[PDB]
């Protein structure tokens, strides 16, 4: 037997009561999903969010791939298809592919058949897709406010699972950051076709997902818990190192294919999932996740961060600054954004960022009775949030920097932060300047804030 499926992941059939609010939901299921790294999630009956697209309007450049194991390809980036086209183009290769009708093909048996064809270089499939975010061109297949609505429309405009909605909601850490990510809080879109895939990732600073497939052939996910995301990666360290060797940004990050009995082999617990249409995935923080399509089909996923996310959130940086990659925002930044705005906050959340805050100022007064023991004396308040994303870059770690960092007249425009002082120039540390956003006197009272607001 070649391939051996994983066990199926948890799959959970939430009533209207306890489906009307996401995140209490996924507090509850928690104990149990955080074991598997991913669940499903099967709404109400009558949730039934309305779709409708005109096939020949919609269009988008697709994306090429080869589909090799161990192969090394990028998350991130030829004539448009429209999706009527994409659709034909990708129903008849199923069809000439199997030489059967596609929705007779088993879906054990398109699973079965992509982990030969990518173990075997023999073949040499390639397969297209489309991934971005919402766009004029395609926009999201939740409704939005723009145009007249039904009045079906309507009733899903607010919802908590409309997936454009989930990050600015009230038990949403992002909820009131300034900052403009598109990435973090901007939904994404997938076109997928039969045996389109997507590689072994976790996501951006450990974040939660939720993915939605609107319609279409299933998408096929493989799950792997937060607990054993180190040794997944000590697995593909091993199997190809390739992967591991430094990137110039995050515009390069590498991925891969690996098949789940490879990564079980190695004490890896791995769960699958078959997710139809009208059905929801979550993954939860640091769990890797992989899978492909069995065929046409449509989804929309958007990350989203938790108050049981914060502290992970804090843990991920840390860890990229040991491997020295870049951060996609500063998570120090969003929690003092998040403190100047203790009035507004939730009062759970306000709870647990004034936690946070407290190990951050804590740390921060360390590190600064540290470099002021190595010299460095002159001192001056600097809005790092007003600098261009890669123009407060630590030199050495690539850390976002905003509380502090250390810069010198010597390399005019370069920082480093307060773990790599020693890294910036040759000049004596006299010559340098501490850069810091707050006095551990301003921060105090905004920590405070946060304190009264939870009362
Ligand atoms: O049965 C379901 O799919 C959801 S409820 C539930 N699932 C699980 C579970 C399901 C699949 C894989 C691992 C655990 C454990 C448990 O205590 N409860
Ligand atoms: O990437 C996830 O976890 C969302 S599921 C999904 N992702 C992709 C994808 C993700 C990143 C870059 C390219 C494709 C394609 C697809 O058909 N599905
Ligand atoms: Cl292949
Ligand atoms: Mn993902
Ligand atoms: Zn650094
Ligand atoms: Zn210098």
């Amino acid at each position: 037997s070649m391939f051996l499926p994983p066990p199926e992941c948890p799959v959970f059939e939430p009533s209207w009561e306890e489906f009307a609010d996401p995140f209490a939901f996924i507090h509850k299921i928690r104990p149990i999903a955080e074991q598997t790294g991913i669940c499903k999630v099967r709404p109400p009956p009558d949730w039934q969010p309305p779709f409708a697209c005109d096939v020949d309007k919609l269009h988008f450049t697709p994306r090429i791939q080869r589909l090799n194991e161990l192969e090394a390809q990028t998350r991130v980036k030829a004539r448009d298809y429209t999706l009527r086209t994409f659709g034909e183009m990708a129903d008849a290769f199923k069809s000439d592919y199997f030489n059967m009708p596609v929705h007779m093909v088993p879906t054990e048996l398109v699973e079965k058949e992509f982990w030969r064809l990518v173990s075997t270089i023999e073949e040499d499939v390639t397969v297209e897709y489309g991934a971005d975010i919402a766009s004029k061109e395609f926009g999201s297949g939740f409704p939005v406010r723009d145009i007249k609505l039904s009045p079906e429309e309507e009733e899903y405009l607010d919802s908590g699972w409309n997936l454009n909605n989930m990050p600015v909601m009230e038990q949403s850490v992002l909820a009131h950051i300034t900052a403009d990510i598109c990435g973090m809080k901007l939904p994404w879109l997938y076109v997928g076709m039969c045996f389109s895939s997507f590689c072994w990732h976790i996501e951006d600073h450990w974040s939660y997902s939720i993915n939605y497939l609107h319609w279409g052939e299933p998408k096929t996910w493989y799950g792997v818990p937060g607990y054993a995301a180190e040794q997944l990666e000590n697995v593909m360290k091993k199997l190809a190192p390739e992967l591991f060797v430094s990137q110039p940004d995050l515009l390069h990050q590498l991925v891969t294919i690996m098949n789940p009995n490879t990564l079980m082999t190695h004490e890896v617990p791995v769960y699958r999932t078959n997710q139809c249409a009208g059905e929801f995935v979550i993954t939860f923080p640091r769990a890797y996740h992989s899978g492909f399509n069995q065929g046409f089909n449509f989804a929309e996923a958007v990350n989203f961060c938790t108050v049981d996310w914060l502290p992970l959130g804090r843990q991920c940086v840390e860890h990229y600054r040991l491997l020295h990659r870049y951060c996609v925002f500063s998570h120090d930044e969003m929690i003092c954004k998040m403190a100047s705005k203790a009035d507004v906050l939730d009062v759970v959340v306000a709870s647990t960022v004034q936690k946070d805050m407290a190990i951050m100022i804590e740390d921060e007064k360390a590190l600064r009775e540290t470099v002021r023991k190595l010299g460095v004396i002159d001192s001056e308040r600097m809005d790092f949030e007003l600098l261009p994303d890669d123009e407060r870059q630590c030199v050495k770690c690539k850390t976002t920097c905003f509380m502090s960092a250390i810069s010198c007249s010597c390399k005019p425009g370069l920082l480093v932060c307060l773990h790599h002082v020693k890294e910036l120039c040759s000049c004596p540390p006299y010559k340098y300047k501490l850069r810091y956003r707050y006095t551990l006197d301003d921060l105090y009272p905004m920590m405070n804030a946060l304190k009264l607001r939870a009362e």
